[PDB]
């Protein structure tokens, strides 16, 4: 298992601090990312590509990848693919 | 056992982090959803389809899912 | 052991979670109760079927089952 | 070890989240019990018995039960 | 190792939550016993004998036993001895 | 495995307490240093060089390195 | 490893909750003495002998040993 | 593994609770340190000795070290 995994173009995240990844498409999940990006809780990891997956981490840091959000889970065991 | 359980689609929630996952008939439950809507904790995972699931995670965030409980609990092994 | 508790109905507890099961029976639970819905932190997983366990986490929530205390802490194994 | 002890009438509590048990003799349990009263934080497990245990969780829930605090921590096995 | 610590005529105290265990005599350790005394944090079990320790958890609990404080301490493995 | 993790110039983090480590180069990332700055809870380990990683640990302290995220990371073996 | 250290005469620190000992002889670590003593978070294990070792805990609880702190630290293995 | 390290002149600091060990070169490590210093959390074990680590726990407690930061990190073992 993965303790730091990539989230794209380099960025990681810390598996054990993680408590959900989920779709940015709903209205409640477009609100937390508004939320955090006020609060200076936001991180943007996309380097510029499009949104795929919103992680929410147990310190209320929300997280921008641009890897769909299985894929991040995923990579917890070190490939795309599980 | 798996530490990430997809709760549908392709929506991940970290097992470690689930305090209950509960069907969400009851108006209680339903307080709770509203609650977190309005609070900007509410996470919606059911792509639109109907929420068969509730799950609470201890950062008071609520997730609705498409998925039956059992079945998001089962999923922690498999 | 299990990682979560099927309360009845398929509605689940993390076991590690729990701090107490206790029965409906006293006027002190039954003030928890209250509180927890007035709060917003209650959970009835009940499915319209008698209260038997209330269940306190370490969240503040307080989950109502219709399970007995002693028959949910056995579902552990 | 069990994760959940039996404090008596098959209501449960989980031995991780207890800080001390202790008998309800004195003047500075019986203040606990009623400040946990009157906070919606005591639990009343005895089922109509007289309390032998006084249960402090790290909750701050109170929780008293009709077993003496000796044997509620020798059921931990 | 004991997961529960008998401090004297039956009352039990968590290991785990056991800060530290000190004699009673000094005045800081007199200041916390009145301060928790006044916010109900106190737990007095000498069952009427002596105070010999004083028992400080993580929650500001603060709780006296009539047995002295390394036998406490030793008690964690079952005997008054270590 | 290391405990701690070189982030360069013998600057030392704790594994363990990494949230996440990203590249400065989005706006929301810069406000993270910024709040940080005014707030005292930046740590420049840079050593006088061009910033390549920003860690944030649980304490919201960052910690800006001369180092890209991916090697910070790979440092953990 | 023991999980209780003698720190003088039978006062006890569990060893998981101590963030650092250190002497007493610089005016920054007088300061949080001070300030737990002010505050009713000072323990003083002294019996009345001088000040060795300052240990802070991670509830800002601060004791004061009459032990060297390197040999506090050495208890901890015996 | 070594759960107390040394950091010059006896005095200890608990591993597990580090969360940096920095040089003490930059504006901001020296922002942090005048905060604990004004705000009673400074510990200096320098023992009068130059200032080469600057080590910040998790309780927001800043501890001087005359030792540099990969030898405090290195003394783990």
């Amino acid at each position: 298992m993965m303790k730091f995994i990539n989230i794209g173009y380099g960025n990681m995240v810390s598996a054990a601090r993680i408590i959900t990844i989920v779709s940015p498409d709903s209205a409640p999940i477009k609100r937390i990312i508004q939320d955090a990006r006020e609060k200076g809780k936001l991180v943007d990891a996309t380097h510029g590509r499009r949104t795929r997956a919103v992680i929410i981490t147990d310190s209320d840091h929300v997280i921008l990848s641009s890897v769909q959000p299985e894929t991040v889970a995923n990579r917890l065991y070190g490939s795309d693919d599980f």
